RNA sequence: GACGCAUAAAGAUGAGACGCGUUUUAGAGCUAGAAAUAGCAAGUUAAAAUAAGGCUAGUCCGUUAUCAACUUGAAAAAGUGGCACCGAGUCGGUGCUU
DNA sequence: GCTGACGTTTGTACTGTAGCG
DNA sequence: TCTCATCTTTATGCG
DNA sequence: TACAGTACAAACGTCAG
């Protein structure tokens, strides 16, 4: 009667294996339903569900924020033709009409077909004197001239569509900086008190060395306008009133407080950015991007005629052929700047007079194009000088742009703040904001319509986690004095000591706790053993000496914030005041809720009274972040109603007690445990009520609707046993210890093998090095990995972190794949790894940091990766890590899913009654079990190995359990520790083995029969159990389901391609024809349907009846869900029978002649459907013949599995035979077949070892799914797409039950 | 014998932005030709769109998650498939039993 | 007369190709 | 790619 | 890995003798 069930969960799939008693998989004759003749099948109880993974949601949050910032740069575009368009309806009643009907063709424009000006001469005299945008703006600047409203709107609008990045807090100016003379000023401030510098590259190392060259009164002086000084002592030789100066980030008010500061700061920051001042202008972008084109010009004027002069017929290749990465390809194919630059350098060497462009090249100068991947670094103040200029100018003749001048001023620079989001109205589930009053919102009443305040509180409120105790109540900041508190009191709570006269080591009493906290807790910010049993056990109680135990020999728990508060509130009274908590706590959770200083102003201003302003002032700086595990009810809030006690008051003082705060809420005695369980729907709204990614809600689901289908099968009787292979470990507690080493010590550790002195220089904390930024600064030793440049720490926004094998190719996350980087050098390697170029610059001083260990051999890889630079769709065979996370979190899900679905019965007794026992087991286990009984697994052939994991797990869990129903806690829900566990865990399972051996060659021979204890019942018979699993690990029959999916996603393919007369092409707009204008490519079905209709064909056209399938795409899916018969009568069909409609999504299964089967993965692709069922002797053969001198077991038991394989040399042929007679039977790839067999022909002389490790790809030839390229040995197998779906139609179509059980067959031959 | 403390790794969710890129159009091509084009000149920029679109019309929403089939149902949701044994190339046979 | 010659006029394999820092 | 904020899982140390 | 670009092979009229 009873049965168990085995689970193996991974990303893209579930392996489910009901187990009897007796460890048996079952099996039921299954009605099938359906108009075929068919009505019963012979199905095993064993299986795996195959889905595809579910996507993150960083795809289309990157395109919705997108689609965001189009809708707002558009409505920048519109207010200022709003402010312009009273006006421009004076120059031009359609000029903002001719540039939305830019994009059309010349008849369909309704206006004359140049844009601004309409007609075209004044367009051409218009480009023949401003060539692009830059000389426009340029001329508006220094020029005084009454000028055309036409082009300033276009300036303006240019700078209001591509605006430039944010990332500068406060503004740059470059009228108080545009002239060097500021260093004349500062020498004359400081008695009151050339490009030197800039001609090399901008650090500390040059800026002292020149200046020295030209004390503290020049140099000193001269880094606090310039440098984020590392120092936080006070200065020197310095104003009358002393404190600390640096060229602080955020404000330097911070530092005044101790003009030309800013004047220079803003020459040398501009000057950085732009290679200007040379010349004197006032508009200093527009004449670099000037300097540029003229520079391209005389460039080309002097290349085209080297070229021509040394090598004529040379030139059709680089400046015509747009396809080569020339100049043509540059400017009129898709090529860039760099791939343009690997393509001429070659050409330049062999000339003469080249010198000077190839010096050019080397500096990226060498024809560049105004608007660049590295445009990214320009701040949007410099575009906002250059648009105040242009207002200065204009005003004197159009008075309209001095009566609103600041509006069109507030556009450009108004960013809606990342605290308030996205301004809807009620009807968008992103949105938090709280609006005033029901007005619109513009960038001018941005201020008076959003309470801003109320916005960013909500901001933070809507994502702090509930109190999982509490779960109505949001949880304190981490930071927060009753959290110190209770984490100082939690800890302490539980160190226990010793001394030479007592029988015992006793708990600390209250007093004692209260005398620590407040001795050292309150004067260390963390405090060391050394300091608790010195400062306190010697100093306070006398002790000689005493062992104290509890805890490591540096505690855990901190007062950081009261030493914080300490600093910045003198009064250490007024810290220690129980009256004032409440406030100081006000003040700490604001201070962690807000980090814009005006609203931090705003919210601190009720406590003025209490503190000085100046506290205030430090009060405003101290920003706060992270978040507790617990709410303030839950800690200091709720009493016990017997004792009366919090349970902050319980860790301060609990008798001898002295109970921490789990024995606190698990204390029936204490009725905190009432209040939990009083504070504390269908499986759809509950999997979607969880946290977390939506890419794991799939692999929980579908694995849950498995266990309820199993559930169905079994006469609706529950399992005994639920088994479910956790993705968890165990290790020893040095490698596990050594696997989470402080990050501050690899760093310092690193350093020091290399022997530099940046830690000298740029001392740091293991807190501060949480940053990724920071972190990636110090492991690079200072310097950037992409040029040998030394970093700015202070500068590290306009330093990008670079991914080495970028995201779009492979997804890695990891240190192993980041680079901190200039960001000009990251955007010159998009979808690449490092150039060969790079690589061979630096692969020495990567070579440094690889001996000095701060770089891992793979990170070296990743960076030297184009000394193998394949990036090919054949090196994705390794696992991204993600998969393992993604594993990780579902089973932890799903192991309390199913518990609360399995044992509902809540009893009054004990709560709940296990009616059903849910097990997790560690995946060590069911490994050391396969490779112990030579049980082995090989991914490649087949996916039966995934029901083979399940059935493995269903059986070692049962065994254990029933072997160790007293160790049930151990695996049932609900030398150091870790190394002791380690080795209990691996020993628990010597009760499979018949012989246990020693490292001396000792042996102890076990029972064959296992036996429990306890009850000494019969569990595992080494006879006839394992003839029993190796008669189940070879079963032919295996219920493998791939879930039929609808599509859901992109329309198409991002890609826009030109128009063609080709009827394939998307209409990218409603009224755009493809025909003129081009349009999207690629479109992807969301499911075909069968349609039977007919439809007129022939020359002499006449109706013929069809059956096929038809791809929706998801653009038109709606539209034909809406009414399908006039859909189909619009793409052409005729007398079209509604009820004969069949629905099938992606992987739709089909089975043909001689049991093929395939899926439908489009209307016009299949995919091979059947899996092969080799014989586990072979299998074994080809784990063995593979892996072959890495097996971990002895010398002996190596040479032994090694001989296995030489006793079957002849497998090799016979695996070939298998190989042909299903390829014959299913894959029908017969040249690829043959192919195959002439490449094994080709190579039956090489080791065996090779040919294994080569078989295990001609699987790939055979597995289910989507043809795919493999090669044996040198020999590459080109996949045989089934882009043909003809034969499906007259198929039998399969809809599968979600376990694959129960079938719905209807045979389409009888459909038409 | 699953929880908050410290550490670390790998990841995740949301907001605000930047740079590109592509597409069509605009930036008069010229000269020589029966010619298809060839020589030569040119190129660097801009507008518009950037999922088709949608109705609550917002400086909002539109690529995540949910889906075998069939009977009920607006949908949520509920419902629908005998057992034992001997065998095994993807499941077969045998016997009870409804 | 009526088999087949000779174009047009559709229907099948092979390589490319895909938004990204 | 940037800025800002929060959160999950796993592993080790202390209860 | 599904579809796109595209080089390649059967089928369907009017001549052709
Ligand atoms: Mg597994
Ligand atoms: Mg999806
Ligand atoms: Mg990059
Ligand atoms: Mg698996
Ligand atoms: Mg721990």
């Amino acid at each position: 009667k009873k049965y168990s069930i085995g689970l193996d969960i991974g990303t893209n799939s579930v392996g489910w294996a009901v187990i009897t008693d007796e460890y048996k998989v079952p099996s039921k004759k299954f009605k099938v339903l359906g108009n075929t003749d068919r009505h019963s099948i012979k199905k095993n109880l064993i299986g795996a569900l195959l889905f595809d993974s579910g996507e993150t949601a960083e795809r289309t949050r990157l395109k919705r924020t997108a689609r965001r910032r189009y809708t707002r740069r558009k409505n920048r575009i519109c207010y200022l033709q709003e402010i312009f368009s009273n006006e421009m309806a004076k120059v031009d009643d359609s000029f903002f009409h001719r540039l939305e009907e830019s994009f059309l063709v010349e008849e369909d424009k309704k206006h004359e077909r140049h844009p601004i000006f309409g007609n075209i001469v004044d367009e051409v005299a218009y480009h023949e004197k401003y060539p692009t945008i830059y000389h426009l703006r340029k001329k508006l600047v220094d020029s005084t001239d009454k000028a055309d409203l036409r082009l300033i709107y276009l300036a303006l609008a240019h700078m209001i569509k591509f605006r430039g990045h944010f990332l500068i807090e406060g503004d740059l100016n470059p009228d108080n900086s545009d002239v060097d003379k500021l260093f004349i000023q500062l020498v004359q401030t400081y008695n009151q008190l050339a490009k030197a510098i800039l001609s090399a590259r901008l650090s500390k190392s040059r800026r002292l060395e020149n200046l020295i060259a030209q004390k503290n009164g020049l140099f000193g002086n001269l880094i606090a306008l310039s440098l984020g000084l590392t120092p936080n002592f006070k200065s020197n030789f310095d104003l009358a009133e002393d404190a600390k100066l640096q060229l602080s980030k955020d404000t330097y008010d911070d530092d005044l407080d101790n003009l030309a500061a800013k004047n220079l700061s803003d020459a040398i920051l501009l000057s950085d950015i732009l290679r200007v001042n040379t010349e004197i202008t006032k508009a200093p972008l527009s004449a670099s991007m000037i300097k540029r084109y003229d520079e391209h010009h005389q460039d080309l004027t002097l290349l085209k005629a080297l070229v021509r002069q040394q090598l004529p017929e040379k030139y059709k290749e680089i400046f015509f052929d747009q396809s080569k990465n020339g100049y043509a390809g540059y400017i009129d194919g898709g090529a860039s700047q760099e791939e343009f630059y690997k393509f001429i350098k070659p050409i330049l060497e062999k000339m003469d007079g080249t010198e000077e462009l190839l010096v050019k090249l080397n500096r990226e100068d060498l024809l560049r194009k105004q608007r660049t991947f590295d445009n990214g670094s320009i701040p949007h103040q410099i575009h906002l000088g250059e648009l105040h200029a242009i207002l200065r100018r204009q005003e004197d003749f159009y008075p309209f742009l001095k009566d609103n001048r600041e509006k069109i001023e507030k556009i450009l620079t108004f960013r809606i703040p990342y605290y308030v989001g996205p301004l809807a109205r009620g009807n968008s589930r992103f949105a938090w904001m709280t609006r005033k009053s029901e007005e619109t919102i513009t960038p001018w009443n941005f201020e008076e319509v959003v309470d801003k305040g109320a916005s960013a509180q909500s901001f933070i409120e809507r994502m702090t986690n509930f109190d999982k105790n509490l779960p109505n109540e949001k949880v304190l900041p981490k930071h927060s004095l009753l959290y110190e508190y209770f984490t100082v009191y939690n800890e302490l709570t539980k160190v226990k000591y010793v001394t030479e006269g007592m029988r015992k080591p006793a708990f600390l009493s209250g007093e004692q706790k209260k005398a620590i906290v407040d001795l050292l807790f309150k004067t260390n910010r963390k405090v060391t053993v050394k300091q608790l049993k010195e400062d306190y056990f010697k100093k306070i109680e006398c002790f000689d000496s005493v062992e104290i135990s509890g805890v490591e020999d540096r505690f855990n728990a901190s007062l950081g914030t009261y030493h914080d508060l300490l600093k910045i509130i003198k009064d250490k009274d007024f810290l220690d005041n129980e009256e004032n908590e409440d406030i100081l706590e006000d003040i700490v959770l604001t201070l962690t809720l807000f980090e814009d200083r005006e609203m931090i102003e705003e919210r601190l201003k009720t406590y003025a009274h209490l503190f000085d302003d100046k506290v205030m002032k430090q009060l405003k700086r101290r920003r706060y972040t992270g978040w507790g595990r617990l709410s303030r009810k839950l800690i200091n809030g709720i009493r016990d109603k017997q004792s009366g006690k919090t349970i902050l008051d319980f860790l301060k003082s609990d008798g001898f007690a002295n109970r921490n705060f789990m024995q606190l809420i698990h204390d029936d005695s204490l009725t905190f445990k009432e209040d939990i369980q009083k504070a504390q729907d269908s499986l759809h709204e509950h999997i979607a009520n969880l946290a977390g990614s939506p890419a794991i809600k799939k692999g929980i689901l579908q694995t849950v609707k498995v266990v309820d289908e199993l559930v169905k099968v079994m006469g609706r009787h529950k399992p005994e046993n639920i088994v479910i292979e956790m993705a968890r470990e165990n290790q020893t507690t040095q490698k596990g210890q050594k696997n989470s080493r402080e990050r501050m010590k690899r760093i310092e550790e690193g350093i020091k093998e290399l022997g530099s002195q940046i830690l000298k220089e740029h001392p740091v904390e293991n807190t501060q090095l949480q940053n990724e930024k920071l972190y990636l600064y110090y492991l690079q030793n200072g310097r950037d990995m992409y040029v040998d440049q030394e970093l700015d720490i202070n500068r590290l926004s306009d330093y990008d972190v670079d991914h080495i094998v970028p995201q779009s190719f492979l997804k890695d996350d990891s240190i192993d794949n980041k680079v901190l980087t200039r960001s000009d050098k990251n955007r010159g390697k998009s979808d690449n790894v490092p150039s060969e170029e790079v690589v061979k610059k630096m692969k020495n001083y990567w070579r440094q940091l690889l001996n000095a260990k701060l770089i891992t051999q793979r990170k070296f890889d990743n960076l030297t990766k184009a000394e193998r630079g394949g990036l090919s769709e054949l090196d994705k065979a390794g696992f991204i890590k993600r998969q393992l996370v993604e594993t990780r979190q579902i089973t932890k899900h799903v192991a309390q899913i199913l518990d609360s679905r399995m044992n509902t019965k809540y009893d009054e007794n004990d709560k709940l009654i296990r009616e059903v026992k849910v097990i997790t087991l560690k995946s060590k286990l069911v490994s050391d079990f396969r490779k112990d009984f030579q049980f082995y697994k090989v991914r490649e052939i087949n996916n039966y190995h995934h029901a083979h994991d399940a059935y493995l797990n269903a059986v070692v869990g049962t065994a254990l359990i029933k072997k160790y129903p007293k160790l049930e806690s151990e695996f049932v829900y609900g030398i150091g520790k870790a190394t002791a566990k380690y080795f209990f865990y691996s020993n628990i399972m010597n009760f499979f083995k018949t012989e246990i051996t020693l490292a001396n060659g000792e042996i102890r021979k076990r029972p064959l029969i296992e036996t429990n204890g306890e009850t000494g019942e019969i569990v595992w018979d080494k006879g006839r159990d394992f003839a029993t699993v190796r008669k189940v690990l070879s079963m032919p029959q295996v219920n493998i389901v791939k879930k039929t999916e609808v599509q859901t996603g992109g329309f198409s393919k991002e890609s826009i391609r030109p128009k063609r007369n080709s009827d394939k092409l998307i209409a990218r707009k409603k009224d755009w024809d493809p025909k003129k204008y081009g349009g999207f490519l690629w479109p992807t079905v969301a499911y075909s349907v069968l349609v039977v209709a007919k439809v007129e064909k022939g020359k002499s056209k006449k109706l013929k009846s069809v059956k096929e399938l038809l791809g929706i795409t998801i653009m038109e899916r709606s539209s034909f869900e809406k009414n399908p018969i006039d859909f189909l009568e619009a793409k052409g069909y005729k007398e079209v029978k509604k009820d004969l409609i069949i629905k099938l999504p992606k992987y739709s299964l089909f089975e043909l002649e001689n049991g093929r089967k395939r899926m439908l993965a489009s209307a016009k692709q299949l995919q091979k459907g059947n899996e092969l069922a080799l014989p586990s002797k072979y299998v074994n053969f080809l784990y063995l013949a593979s892996h072959y001198e890495k097996l971990k077991g002895s010398p002996e038991d190596n040479e032994q599995k090694q001989l296995f394989v030489e006793q079957h040399k002849h497998y090799l042929d016979e695996i070939i035979e298998q190989i042909s007679e299903f390829s014959k039977r299913v894959i029908l790839a017969d040249a690829n077949l043959d192919k195959v067999l002439s490449a094994y022909n080709k190579h039956r002389d090489k080791p065996i070892r090779e040919q294994a490790e080569n078989i295990i790809h001609l699987f790939t030839l055979t597995r289910l799914g989507a043809p795919r390229a493999f090669k044996y040995f040198d020999t590459t197998i080109d996949p045989k797409q089934y882009r043909s779906t003809k034969e499906v139609l007259d198929a039998t179509l399969i809809h599968q039950s979600i376990t694959g059980l129960y079938e719905t067959r209807i045979d389409l031959s009888q459909l038409g």
